[PDB]
Order: C-alpha cells, then structure tokens, then sequence
C-alpha cells in the first residue's frame, strides 16, 4: 500500500524461543526478580521507515486491579509495574506510522509472566506461557516444568477461579472482562454454553468436574503432563470465533488430590490462552 503502510512489529521473547515469529511476544520475570529489570524494546517491523519512525502507545489489559504499563513513545520500550508474583499480565501495543488520513496503526498484544517459587517448592512455568490456539481446531499447550524435587505422579493441577477474557481482534460483541455475577460478557456466554448452571464456577475449565466427559469441557488441564487442552468448536458464537486472550487462576495439590480447596500459596495464573483462527501449530518435527 501507501508510504505508511505496514502490518507488524515484534518484541520477541526472553525465553530463548525461536524463531520469534512462531511465538507470542512474551517476557518472564524470573523467580525472585524485579519487574523493573524487564523493559522490552521492539526488534522487528515491516514499516519501511523502521522502528524509530513509529509512534508507540500502550494500554494495560491485565490485571486491571493492580497492574500498570507505560511506553516510551519513540523507542517502544515497555515498562510494567504492579504485576504480582505468580501472575501473568497483558498489554496492547499500538504502533502508528504517519499522521492524518493516511496514518496506519497496527495493534498487538505483549504478555508478561512474573514467576515465583510457590507453596511446596513448586515453580510452575509454561515455556511458552502464551498458548496460541486455533479455536476451530483446539489443541494443547506446552507441558510445564514443575520445579526441582516435585513428584509429577502425585501433582494435580486445575483451573479454579478468576477468569478474564480480552477481545483482541474479534467482534466488539465479544465483551471483555472478568467472569462475574450479573455481568453479561464473552465469558458468561461461554460458561452458559457449557451449562446454564455453570455460574462463575471452575466447571467449564475443570478436569476434576469433567472426568467422564473431557471432550465437553471448554478446556481442561490433563493430570499426566499438565498441558492445558482447548477443545474444538466451542470458543465461538454466531458473531464469530474467539479472537482474544483468556487467563484464569489455576490451583495445585502435591498429594494426589483434587486441588479445588488449595490454600492461597498454592494458587497461580501461569498461562495465557490466545485464540486466533490464523494460528497453525509449530510442531518442531514432533
Ligand atoms: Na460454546
Ligand atoms: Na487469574
């Protein structure tokens, strides 16, 4: 197209994952580290005038209750504050080339994970921590590392509470925000499609609540490898397929039991699920 026309930028990742275009833009703050040590700058674009010709803007998406983000308008350097240990956060970055009628803007998410050692010496890390999934086809995330000394055979892991969804490029009618009582949004619609009585419960996302019908869950964690599974043909409605990102709190138990009632130190939000029909899996030759 025109002189301002472009289609992408990239920040990459600090996880050693390559090539960077096969993964979301995503940054981990290591266990026991500081948020102010991870201030990513962009590394790629198809803008002809390049990274130092773009106007950089940021909007914090997750977690609105406690996280903030700012951006250097010239360099694109992002700074995050307030994200809590054991949680992921999400921002939307907008880059704009030019001004006026022929200006072109491109918006993309950037994700963050503040890792930690939680109860019982667990250090739960998905690498990548953004699972890019096609909602028509479904799929399974990476298997996480659990931490040194953890018995994987007695580990149990399940979604629990605090589910949030952020529309990225889906229809505006996929309303963003927390799954909550008396709020009609994309997550309440998804929940209700699983069961009219699901409410704000873990049930649509739970292994332990779907043991005899896993294929019916919106998604679940398996108890062998602890991958997150997303089932096909559910994250959609008449207006369109999900095109957006979901985060939920996940609880664990180190004694072979359903972790429903795990206490506060055995609760984390270690993974973001990003739905987009354009995603095809990169299997690395299996
Ligand atoms: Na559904
Ligand atoms: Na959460």
């Amino acid at each position: 197209a025109n002189p301002n026309y472009f289609t992408y930028f990239r920040y990459g990742n600090n996880l050693g994952l390559t090539p960077i275009e096969n993964y979301a833009d995503q940054f981990r703050i290591e266990a026991g580290g500081k948020l102010n040590s991870v201030k990513p700058v962009p590394t790629a674009t198809d803008a002809k005038d390049g990274l130092s010709s773009l106007k950089w803007e940021v909007e914090l998406k997750h977690n609105p209750n406690n996280t903030k983000a700012t951006i250097n308008e010239s360099t694109g350097q992002i700074t995050i504050t307030g994200l809590k240990q054991g949680q992921c956060g999400m921002v939307m970055v907008t880059a704009t080339a030019g001004e006026g009628k022929t200006a072109v803007s491109v918006k993309q998410p950037v994700f963050f994970h503040f890792s930690m050692i939680s109860d019982s010496n667990v250090q739960l890390e998905y690498t990548p921590f953004v699972f890019q999934v096609n909602p028509a086809r479904g799929g399974e995330s990476i298997a996480p590392s659990l931490g040194a000394g953890i018995d994987k055979s007695t580990f149990r892991l399940d979604y629990r509470r605090d589910f949030f969804y952020y529309n990225i490029a889906g229809p505006d009618s996929h309303i963003s925000g927390a799954l909550a009582q008396k709020v009609d949004n994309f997550l309440s619609e998804m929940w209700n499609s699983y069961d009219a009585t699901a409410g704000t419960s873990r049930k649509p996302m739970s292994y332990f609540e779907n043991t005899t019908n896993l294929s019916k869950a919106l998604g679940y964690i398996d108890q062998t490898d602890f991958k997150v599974h997303i089932n096909p043909n559910l994250w959609r409605n008449k207006d369109g397929y999900a095109n957006g990102a979901m985060i939920g709190q996940i609880t664990y138990d180190v004694t072979g039991k359903d972790p429903q009632a795990a206490t506060s130190g055995a609760r984390v939000s270690p993974i973001f699920i990003w739905f987009d029909t354009k995603f095809l899996e990169h299997h690395h030759h299996h």
